[PDB]
């Protein structure tokens, strides 16, 4: 039938006509993308002669109530990121139209989920992926300002951005989930390949979940390949302790879900039982040889290549085995990733 005057879907969206002129001054060009939130658009503004995405809120007060939250997120981002500086693609304007809320990005056309498709999922070189790296820390090391104190809560290949295909520059986007220390709302939360263990045990999380994304991330750049796939949470916590072992009995014991995946012996925790091929035994699948530190990197491509010594790639790992530490309060921090070895 009708809604908001014809404007609107009966998903509460936004109608997008391309070519529609909004306020004398953004043009809508085409969709972007879809979301739970409601619709990303590409648009030129006229006043400002750029290009522009515009996040279109769903006309439904749940989700005009998430993003009123986001962008408080934003703007308190913008009053200590004048410069710039920081990798992260800043809120330039919200109004509302035609009761949907917008947001105003800058435009940037691929992300680092493209450009891993482009060389066909053989991976980037380790100094395109330590360059990444330097400016994701840093971007996290932003967000742990005290005055700010903001977990991302969705970091992942397509949320972070390239301010030029051939460049090294990237910025962040996607704040949908974002939340302030203390003010945690969701318990279902990050993209579930980069889901941090403490999310997928139900227990209280804080800006380390970021970290724990960003090793993961970190990996699938240079291998090409998501470091722990899992289709559910199950699989996904499977995953993770064939690579990283079982999680310390320290954690499982005030884990509230530690159940859905462990069984605890009458000794010590272990995984729960099966019934027949058991995934590969806890700690066996050694980031070592998943990087390939010793045989020319992932493949074998990179013998010889500079910056992909094995002296390089256990630096590398160290960083990673770091950032994927079990315990969130001893997992590494933004400054002191930045301090590295890794980065030199
Ligand atoms: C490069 C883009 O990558 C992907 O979108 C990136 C993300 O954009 C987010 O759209 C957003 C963009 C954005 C900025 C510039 C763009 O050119 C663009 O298309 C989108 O920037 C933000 C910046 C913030 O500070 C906070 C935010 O919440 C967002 C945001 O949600 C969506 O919410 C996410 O669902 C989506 O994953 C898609 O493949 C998209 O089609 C493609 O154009």
């Amino acid at each position: 039938k009708v809604y908001n005057d014809g404007y609107d879907d009966d998903n509460y969206d936004y109608i997008v006509k391309n070519g529609e002129k909004w306020m004398d001054r953004y043009e809508i060009d085409s969709l972007i993308g879809k979301g739970s939130f409601g619709q990303v658009v590409k648009a030129y503004d006229r006043v400002e002669q750029e290009w522009v995405a515009i996040k279109i809120i769903k006309n439904k007060k749940a989700f005009l109530n998430q993003a009123q939250i986001e962008v408080r997120l934003l703007e308190l981002m913008n009053k200590h990121d004048t410069e710039m500086k920081y990798y992260i693609v800043h809120l330039k304007r919200h109004f509302m139209f035609r009761n949907h809320l917008c947001l105003v990005f800058e435009m940037l056309s691929y992300n680092l989920y493209d450009l891993l498709r482009n060389t066909n999922f053989r991976g980037v070189s380790l100094n395109l992926t330590r360059k990444f790296a330097q400016q994701m820390c840093t971007a996290l090391l932003f967000l742990a300002t005290p005055e700010l104190s903001i977990i991302h809560c969705d970091l992942k290949p397509e949320n972070i951005l390239l301010c030029n295909p051939k460049r090294s520059a990237i910025k962040i986007v996607d704040f949908g989930s974002s939340c302030q220390l203390g003010q945690r709302i969701y318990q279902y939360i990050q993209s579930r390949f980069y889901r941090s263990p403490e999310v997928l045990l139900g227990m209280p999380y804080d800006l380390a979940i970021d970290m724990w994304s960003l090793g993961c991330i970190l990996v699938e750049m240079h291998t090409g390949e998501p470091l722990f796939s899992g289709a559910n949470e199950v699989d996904q916590m499977n995953k993770i302790v064939e690579v990283l072992g079982i999680p310390p009995a320290h954690i499982l014991d005030q884990a509230p879900k530690a159940r859905k995946f462990f069984e605890k012996l009458p000794d010590t925790w272990n995984l729960k039982k099966t019934k027949k091929r058991e995934y590969k035994p806890p700690g066996t699948r050694k980031l070592h040889n998943i990087l390939g530190v010793e045989t020319g990197g992932p493949g074998g491509r990179r013998a010889g290549e500079s910056g992909h010594t094995v002296a390089d790639y256990l630096k590398f790992k160290d960083l990673i085995l770091r950032m994927l530490d079990y315990d969130p309060k001893t997992r590494i921090q933004p400054y002191y990733a930045l301090q590295h070895s890794f980065f030199k």
